């Protein structure tokens, strides 16, 4: 249990969330309620999902001062987020749940999130194409949202003191930017190519053909056929996986899905 104890980083997170009294905020983790209090002050209402019932006295004290806090006791990975009406998410995330929670939240949808991650995880999220930290996580996030690191957060800001830095990350979903033909196929396509990130897209797809439910020979012939559709496709699939931009991977998988359909 890491608790964010530096009010200055609370402030930075809240300021970045651009809150008004029309906003409804989901917070993951109660902690000592320091972030919770700031959210309650500035938002219409705050939902807090907290797993540890020993923290109830913090919740209880807060609810005496604020009438717009609702506590949900449970695991945030299990809570049905469809049943909650919020537009923003602000949280010092338990790092253990970083990846699954991020995608469950984006799936549900929101206007804006400002979330604490471990610094290396944050770097991967925001990494530019063709760089050393660019990978599946980068494309999976950036294809669905604009993301940026607001601030690096030192271990001294938490208690107990962590081993590594954290980072505040701002996430603005953008449902219109890249346009995805089929989410399931896109997820499988991403999983296949990034299993071989230093190979050409062509070779990655053949090596990991079973992820897309084709055999290796089938996949070879498919890609021979696919490459002959246009010159843009040829140059994309011949390029190393990690060098393709998010835009290019989305378009490529879109064109590939339709090719496989037709
Ligand atoms: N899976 C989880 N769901 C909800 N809250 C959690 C989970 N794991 C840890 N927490 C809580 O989040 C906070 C981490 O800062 C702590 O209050 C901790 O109890």
């Amino acid at each position: 249990q890491c608790f964010l104890i530096d009010k200055n980083f609370v402030n930075k997170a809240v300021e970045s969330a651009n809150l008004t009294k029309d906003d409804v905020v989901l917070e993951i983790g109660l902690g000592k309620g320091i972030l919770t209090e700031e959210l309650a002050k500035n938002a219409k209402k705050v939902y807090v999902i907290e797993i540890d019932k020993s923290l109830e006295p913090y919740a209880n004290k807060l609810k005496e001062l604020y009438n717009n806090i609702e506590i949900i006791w449970g695991d945030a990975l299990k809570v049905d987020l469809n049943k909650l009406d919020f537009n923003k998410v602000v949280a010092n995330l338990p790092y253990q749940i970083s990846s699954p929670i991020t995608f469950k939240l984006i799936k549900r949808g929101f206007d804006l999130a400002v979330l604490m991650y471990q610094y290396e995880f944050a770097k991967r999220m925001v990494a530019a194409a063709g760089t050393k930290d660019y990978g599946r996580l980068s494309v999976a996030v950036q294809s669905r949202a604009d993301v940026e690191i607001v601030a690096k957060v030192p271990p001294s800001a938490f208690y107990p003191k962590p081993k590594v830095y954290s980072a505040i990350v701002k996430i603005k979903p953008n449902k219109g930017k890249y346009h995805i033909e089929n989410e399931n196929f896109f997820d499988d396509f991403l999983r296949a190519i990034f299993q071989h990130r230093n190979k050409s897209v062509r070779k990655a797809l053949i090596d990991s053909s079973k992820e897309l439910n084709y055999n290796k020979d089938e996949m070879k012939k498919i890609l021979e056929d696919f490459l002959n559709t246009n010159s843009e496709i040829k140059n994309l699939i011949n390029e190393k996986v990690f060098k393709l931009s998010v835009k290019d991977i989305v378009n490529l998988s879109n064109e590939f899905y339709r090719f496989l359909q037709n």
